[PDB]
This record gives C-alpha cells, sequence and structure tokens, in this order.
C-alpha cells in the first residue's frame, strides 16, 4: 500500500461518475484532436517514447497488469471497466507518472496541447454532464499533489 | 552483440528499400484498417497489453529507446529513418518478440487480423514498388526463425 493508491480511491470517488458517462466505444477516439498533423504528432510520440523508457519498468509492467484485468470488468452500455479497476488503473498510472521527472511529464503535456484544437476539451465535456467532468477534474488536482510528493 | 542484432542487419539489407518507399507522414495510418471495430479491436489490444506484460522490461525499455533514436534521424521526403535505426530498431524489437510465449505473439497476430479488411495488405503493397516489398518480407521471414530460436 502507498499514498497513491490512497489518493487513487479519492479520486475514484471524485471521477467515476464521469467516467460511466463517457462512451468508450465511440469512434471519434481514433481520430486526431483536431487536424492530423503528423510531423507536430510525431514530437508529442517522441516525448511520451523518451518517458516510457525512464519509467520505472516494474510500474510499467504492473500499469500493464491493471489495464488487462480492467478489460476483463468492462460492463454496461458505454464500456465502462469496474470502480475497483478504475481506481487500480489510475494508482498504477499514478506511480508511473512519479517515476519520471517532472520535466519529461510536462515536455508529453505541452507536446499534446500543441496538436489539440481549442475546441477538443469542450466537445468531450458536453458529451457527458458537466458537473461530474468538473468533479472529475478537481479530483485529479488533488491526486497529482499526492503523485508529486512522490515523485 | 547477440545472433538477432545479426540477422537484423540481414533484415536491413532485404527490407531497407521498402522502407524508403512508405510515406510514413501518410495520414492513412492513424485510420482503422478497414472497418472501425470497437469490441473486436479491443480484444487485440487487450492481447498486446498482455503481451507488454509478459516482456522483458529491460528489452522494452531499450526497444523504446531505439525508436526515440531513430525519429532523430528521419530524414528525405517520406519521413524515414536511418538505415543503422532501421536496424537497431528492428533488433530491438526481435528481442522483445524472443522474451515472450510464441502464443502471446500469435494472439496478437491473429486479434490484429481480425479486424484487418483483406484489402489492406494488397492498397500498402500498392504504394511500394511490389517486388521491394517482397524482398521485405522474405527478410522478415528469415529474420522471425533467429526470433523464434532465441524465444
Ligand atoms: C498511430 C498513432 C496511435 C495513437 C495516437 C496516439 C496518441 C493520441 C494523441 C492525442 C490524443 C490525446 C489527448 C487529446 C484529447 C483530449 C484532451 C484531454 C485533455 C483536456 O481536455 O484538458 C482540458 C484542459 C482544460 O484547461 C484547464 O482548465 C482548468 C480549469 O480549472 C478551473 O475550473 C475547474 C472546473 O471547471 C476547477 O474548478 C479548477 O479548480 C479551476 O482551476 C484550468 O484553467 C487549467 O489551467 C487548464 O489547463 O485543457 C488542457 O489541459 C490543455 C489542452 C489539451 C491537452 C491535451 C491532452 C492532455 C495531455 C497529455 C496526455 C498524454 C497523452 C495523450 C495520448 C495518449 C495517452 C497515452
Ligand atoms: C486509440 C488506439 C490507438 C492506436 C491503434 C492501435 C493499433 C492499430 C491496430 C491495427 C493496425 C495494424 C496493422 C494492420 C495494418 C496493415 C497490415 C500489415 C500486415 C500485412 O499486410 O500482412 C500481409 C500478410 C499477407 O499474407 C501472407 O502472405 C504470404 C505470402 O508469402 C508467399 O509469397 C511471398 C512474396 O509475395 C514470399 O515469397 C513467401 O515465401 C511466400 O510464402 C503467405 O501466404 C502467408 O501465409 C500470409 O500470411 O497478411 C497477413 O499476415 C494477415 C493479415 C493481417 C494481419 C495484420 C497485422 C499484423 C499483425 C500484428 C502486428 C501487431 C500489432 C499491430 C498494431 C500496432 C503495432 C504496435
Ligand atoms: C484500451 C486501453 C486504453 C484506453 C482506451 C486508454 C485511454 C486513455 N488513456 Mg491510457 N493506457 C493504457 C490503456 C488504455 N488507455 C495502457 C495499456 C497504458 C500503459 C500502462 C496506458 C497509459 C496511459 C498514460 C500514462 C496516460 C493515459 C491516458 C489516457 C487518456 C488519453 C486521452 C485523454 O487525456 O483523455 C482525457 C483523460 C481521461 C478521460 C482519463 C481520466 C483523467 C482524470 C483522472 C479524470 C478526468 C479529468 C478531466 C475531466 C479530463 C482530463 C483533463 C486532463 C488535463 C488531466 C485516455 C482516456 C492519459 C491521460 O488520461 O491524460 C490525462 C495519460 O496520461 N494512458
Ligand atoms: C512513431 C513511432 C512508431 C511508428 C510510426 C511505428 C509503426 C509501426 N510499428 Mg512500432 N513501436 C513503437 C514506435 C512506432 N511504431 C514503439 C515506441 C514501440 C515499443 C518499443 C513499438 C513496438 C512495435 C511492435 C512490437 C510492433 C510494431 C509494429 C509496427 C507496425 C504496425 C503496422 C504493421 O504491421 O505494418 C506493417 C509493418 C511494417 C511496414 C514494419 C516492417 C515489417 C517487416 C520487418 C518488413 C515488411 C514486411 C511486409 C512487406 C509487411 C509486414 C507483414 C507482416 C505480416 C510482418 C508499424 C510499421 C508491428 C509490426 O511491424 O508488425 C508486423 C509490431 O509487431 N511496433
Ligand atoms: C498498439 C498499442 O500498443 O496500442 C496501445 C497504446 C497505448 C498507449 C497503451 C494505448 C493508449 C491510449 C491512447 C492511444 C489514447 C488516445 C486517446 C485519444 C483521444 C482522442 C480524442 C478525444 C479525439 C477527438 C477528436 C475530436 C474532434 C472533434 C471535432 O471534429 C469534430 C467532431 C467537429 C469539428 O467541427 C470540431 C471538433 C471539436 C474539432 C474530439 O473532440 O476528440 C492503447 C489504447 O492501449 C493502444
Ligand atoms: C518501454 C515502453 O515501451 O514504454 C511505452 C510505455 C507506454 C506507457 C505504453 C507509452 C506511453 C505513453 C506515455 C509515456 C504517456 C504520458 C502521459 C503524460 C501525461 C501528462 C499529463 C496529463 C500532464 C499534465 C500537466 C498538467 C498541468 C496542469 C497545470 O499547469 C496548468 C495547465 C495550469 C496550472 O495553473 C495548474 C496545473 C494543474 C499545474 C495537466 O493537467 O496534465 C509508450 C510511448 O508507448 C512507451
Ligand atoms: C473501448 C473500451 O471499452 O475501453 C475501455 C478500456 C479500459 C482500460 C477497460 C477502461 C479504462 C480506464 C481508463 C481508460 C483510464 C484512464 C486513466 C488515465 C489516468 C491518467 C493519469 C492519472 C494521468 C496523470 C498525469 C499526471 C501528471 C501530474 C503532474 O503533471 C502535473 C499535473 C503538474 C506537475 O507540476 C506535477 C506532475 C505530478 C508531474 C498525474 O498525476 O496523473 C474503460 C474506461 O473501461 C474503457
Ligand atoms: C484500430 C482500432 O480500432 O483501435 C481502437 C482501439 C480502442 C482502444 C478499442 C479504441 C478506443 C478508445 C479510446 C482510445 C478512448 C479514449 C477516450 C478519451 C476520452 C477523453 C475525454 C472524455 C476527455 C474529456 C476532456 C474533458 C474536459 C473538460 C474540461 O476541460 C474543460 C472543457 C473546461 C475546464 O474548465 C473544465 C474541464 C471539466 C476540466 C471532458 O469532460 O472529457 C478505439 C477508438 O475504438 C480504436
Ligand atoms: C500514446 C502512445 O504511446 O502511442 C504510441 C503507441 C505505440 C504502440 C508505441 C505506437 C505504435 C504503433 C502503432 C499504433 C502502429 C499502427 C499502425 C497502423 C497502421 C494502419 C493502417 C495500414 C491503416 C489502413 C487503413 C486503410 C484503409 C484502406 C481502405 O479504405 C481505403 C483507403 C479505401 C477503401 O475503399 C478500401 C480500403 C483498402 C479498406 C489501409 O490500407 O491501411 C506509437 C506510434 O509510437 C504511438
Ligand atoms: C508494460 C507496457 O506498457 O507494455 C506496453 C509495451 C508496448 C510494446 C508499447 C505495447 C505494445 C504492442 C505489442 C505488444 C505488439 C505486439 C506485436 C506482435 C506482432 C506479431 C506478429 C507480426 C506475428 C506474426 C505471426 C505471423 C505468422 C505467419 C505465418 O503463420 C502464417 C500466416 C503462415 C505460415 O505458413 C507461415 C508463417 C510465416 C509462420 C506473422 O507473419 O506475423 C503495449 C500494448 O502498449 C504495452
Ligand atoms: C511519422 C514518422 O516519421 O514515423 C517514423 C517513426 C520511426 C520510428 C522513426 C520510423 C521507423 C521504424 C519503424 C516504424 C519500424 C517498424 C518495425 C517493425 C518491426 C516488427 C517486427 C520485427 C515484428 C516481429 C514479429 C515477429 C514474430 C515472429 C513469430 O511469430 C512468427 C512470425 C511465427 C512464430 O512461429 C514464431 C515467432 C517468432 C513468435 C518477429 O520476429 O518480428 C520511421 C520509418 O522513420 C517512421
Ligand atoms: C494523433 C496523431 O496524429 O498521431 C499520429 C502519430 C504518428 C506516429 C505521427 C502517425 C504515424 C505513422 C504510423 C502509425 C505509421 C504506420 C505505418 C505502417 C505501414 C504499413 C505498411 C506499409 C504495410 C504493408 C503491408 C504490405 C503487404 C504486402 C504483402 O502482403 C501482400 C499484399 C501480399 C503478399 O503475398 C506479399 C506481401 C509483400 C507480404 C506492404 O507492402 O506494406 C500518424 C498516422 O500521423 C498519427
Ligand atoms: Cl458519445
Ligand atoms: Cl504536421
Ligand atoms: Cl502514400
Ligand atoms: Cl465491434
Ligand atoms: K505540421
Ligand atoms: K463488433
Amino acid at each position: 500500500a502507498d499514498e497513491i493508491g490512497d489518493a487513487a480511491k479519492k479520486l475514484g470517488d471524485a471521477s467515476y461518475a464521469f467516467a460511466k458517462e463517457v462512451d468508450w466505444n465511440n469512434g471519434i477516439f481514433l481520430q486526431a484532436p483536431g487536424k492530423l498533423q503528423p510531423l507536430e504528432a510525431l514530437k508529442a510520440i517522441d516525448k511520451m517514447i523518451v518517458m516510457g523508457a525512464a519509467a520505472d519498468p516494474k510500474l510499467l509492467k504492473a500499469a500493464a497488469e491493471a489495464h488487462h484485468k480492467a478489460i476483463g470488468s468492462v460492463s454496461g452500455p458505454n464500456g465502462v471497466t469496474s470502480r475497483a479497476d478504475w481506481d487500480s488503473v489510475n494508482a498504477a498510472l499514478g506511480r508511473v507518472i512519479a517515476s519520471v521527472p517532472e520535466n519529461m511529464v510536462m515536455d508529453v503535456y505541452d507536446s499534446v496541447s500543441k496538436i489539440t484544437d481549442p475546441k477538443v476539451p469542450a466537445y468531450m465535456k458536453s458529451l457527458v454532464n458537466g458537473a461530474d467532468a468538473e468533479k472529475a477534474y478537481e479530483g485529479f488536482l488533488a491526486f497529482k499533489d499526492v503523485v508529486k510528493k512522490s515523485q
């Protein structure tokens, strides 16, 4: 047990209602988040690849395992994993994030932002309950504070 | 040095002409290989996630590093990495493939085949020199024989 795991349970309390509202089977998630821009997108993928190579390989393995288990508990009309598996994925990802330097994480974020059209967040939010999305994000903010402490 | 590395150099002799002909900046590679089928695609991703969790985490790290370096040597009008980085990526991937049971690898292959429209290979081949694609594939066949010996 660790503090990221405890923070993941609070994150689940804040964010699972939102996860149940997302239609995970919508094909839109395969499309670029705006205009397809291969050269800029490759720069973002490169920052991810750098981060993945730097991450604790054991924590990467555990995060992959948590997603395998999560796939197994998918149910209902939107393809949402169970509450327990949601929390397990989020904890495992938090551990991976904490295992690399903050710069690496910020470089992925900035590089993905560069290819994301300004309308995409509002469009995604419009498909779910906006107050639940807001609660989920406020949950994320608290969670990342715990992740940073462990980083 | 190892036998996968030696086999990767022979693979490069057979396949680099083909890699130079592919337009790596074509946006088509973001689309599903046929009809977008989220439920079946998730099954294929699940088999990949199982395989990634089983792979030697050190060899996964080295494969990610080889791709970072490869991105750095991209040049020319098609976005092709250097010959040396092509071989380095292929060796590193061969090591990852050899680090898991053959079943896991075949399960990814079969699961991806299930979502790949029968026209996709011929369409991809039609964009390059068909004899160079054939040489590349004959190269792959020899390479995977070395990978299997190490597996
Ligand atoms: C063949 C290739 C195969 C596959 C292709 C590969 C990849 C697909 C590539 C791209 C598709 C992926 C993602 C893009 C898709 C979807 C995008 C998903 C992300 C999103 O929607 O983000 C919304 C967010 C909104 O802005 C925030 O608003 C805040 C408001 O806060 C106030 O009010 C609150 C309540 O309202 C609270 O009360 C608070 O207390 C109060 O403070 C503050 O103003 C913040 O400063 C401000 O940041 O926007 C941004 O962060 C920047 C945009 C994009 C970054 C993009 C993404 C995140 C970055 C990195 C994630 C890492 C990786 C993503 C990718 C993959 C995951 C591994
Ligand atoms: C939001 C989500 C984000 C991203 C989405 C994520 C993923 C994208 C998902 C999918 C897109 C990916 C791929 C699909 C895209 C493109 C497809 C790329 C693959 C392709 O084109 O394959 C062509 C191949 C042709 O068939 C072979 O013909 C042979 C002929 O051999 C003779 O003649 C020869 C010379 O002519 C020689 O002389 C020889 O000596 C002589 O023997 C034999 O008959 C073989 O028995 C027969 O197998 O087809 C198949 O293998 C099955 C089809 C698809 C499997 C699909 C893929 C491979 C499987 C696994 C690869 C693993 C993973 C792929 C994916 C990713 C890689 C990590
Ligand atoms: C089928 C399998 C699968 C699927 C469908 C996904 C889907 C996703 N992954 Mg995951 N992932 C997988 C397997 C999968 N992954 C595997 C095998 C691994 C390796 C172990 C990872 C490792 C991984 C990492 C390291 C990250 C992702 C992230 C993401 C998201 C990227 C787009 C995004 O930011 O949306 C928005 C995100 C969500 C809807 C997820 C919930 C986010 C918080 C907790 C609550 C919602 C807040 C707010 C409303 C929206 C996000 C704002 C943002 C600024 C934080 C998306 C939800 C990224 C992510 O979520 O970035 C924010 C991310 O950082 N994945
Ligand atoms: C921007 C980065 C990037 C890009 C663009 C790609 C692109 C690709 N990856 Mg790679 N990968 C990356 C980073 C990247 N990867 C990273 C960071 C990792 C983790 C370390 C991986 C790990 C990985 C694995 C484990 C595998 C791939 C494979 C593939 C291919 C999947 C589609 C396919 O089969 O086409 C066809 C494939 C090619 C054109 C590549 C050359 C294949 C041989 C050597 C020669 C050509 C033979 C023939 C003409 C066509 C293929 C037939 C097939 C049955 C073998 C595609 C070329 C897969 C692959 O190639 O499956 C066959 C695969 O198994 N990737
Ligand atoms: C081979 C392999 O290993 O694959 C595995 C690799 C990983 C990394 C482990 C993995 C993973 C995670 C991944 C990739 C997550 C990707 C998330 C992508 C989210 C994409 C979104 C939100 C895309 C869009 C596009 C939109 C477009 C919206 C608009 O155009 C619309 C409609 C109308 C316009 O007028 C205005 C507009 C508003 C602009 C939008 O609003 O949102 C996975 C899944 O496991 C696969
Ligand atoms: C060996 C191997 O194969 O590894 C493979 C392993 C994987 C995992 C499969 C893999 C991969 C994918 C990877 C690495 C993904 C990385 C994801 C990173 C996500 C980062 C995020 C969300 C960062 C942020 C930063 C934010 C900042 C927000 C703020 O600053 C803002 C705006 C304003 C401030 O006032 C408040 C604030 C809140 C502070 C935010 O909101 O979010 C890959 C590439 O395939 C390689
Ligand atoms: C088709 C289908 O059915 O697909 C199904 C597939 C599944 C897998 C079964 C499934 C599922 C679950 C999924 C996708 C869950 C996704 C979870 C994503 C979690 C992401 C996390 C936590 C990312 C971060 C990034 C962080 C960054 C933190 C920092 O940068 C910040 C901000 C500020 C810096 O100063 C300090 C910092 C600390 C560096 C962080 O702390 O965390 C589902 C829903 O069922 C759908
Ligand atoms: C080849 C093939 O077929 O592969 C298949 C493989 C798969 C895995 C099966 C597959 C899949 C599924 C995938 C990747 C799913 C990814 C899902 C990502 C969902 C992202 C969502 C919901 C994003 C958001 C962002 C929002 C932002 C909200 C806010 O920021 C806003 C506006 C304003 C702020 O003030 C407050 C805020 C509230 C913070 C929100 O509310 O939501 C797919 C697509 O089928 C393809
Ligand atoms: C977030 C993160 O970590 O992301 C990283 C995760 C990884 C795994 C490390 C990673 C990787 C590798 C990946 C995903 C490779 C994906 C390869 C995909 C190849 C897709 C292809 C060939 C798609 C098509 C679609 C086609 C459609 C053709 C047709 O429709 C057409 C035109 C006309 C129709 O009439 C007939 C038709 C013929 C049917 C086609 O012919 O081919 C990467 C890139 O690093 C990102
Ligand atoms: C911890 C963590 O995060 O790990 C992350 C790590 C990654 C790597 C980023 C990641 C990923 C992606 C993964 C695993 C991809 C796996 C790719 C597997 C590719 C398999 C291939 C091509 C298999 C085959 C089999 C073939 C067979 C051909 C033949 O049988 C045929 C027809 C006919 C016979 O007569 C001749 C023959 C020739 C014998 C073939 O031709 O090809 C993921 C999911 O993101 C998780
Ligand atoms: C936009 C842009 O510019 O992107 C740029 C991004 C880069 C990275 C810089 C770049 C590059 C390079 C790239 C993509 C290289 C891709 C290489 C893929 C290699 C895949 C390999 C080897 C896969 C396998 C699968 C195998 C399976 C073997 C077996 O199953 C087989 C058959 C039969 C079983 O009985 C035994 C077995 C042994 C189990 C194997 O042995 O090997 C480029 C080109 O510049 C484009
Ligand atoms: C959000 C966002 O923007 O992300 C961006 C991220 C990136 C990384 C920048 C990105 C990218 C690039 C990517 C994934 C590139 C992947 C490329 C895959 C290429 C696959 C090719 C060539 C496949 C083939 C198959 C062929 C088959 C030939 C044969 O089988 C045939 C018919 C018949 C047999 O008898 C003989 C044979 C000869 C064996 C062939 O000849 O070729 C992208 C797309 O821009 C999206
Ligand atoms: Cl929807
Ligand atoms: Cl571009
Ligand atoms: Cl082309
Ligand atoms: Cl389906
Ligand atoms: K561009
Ligand atoms: K289906």
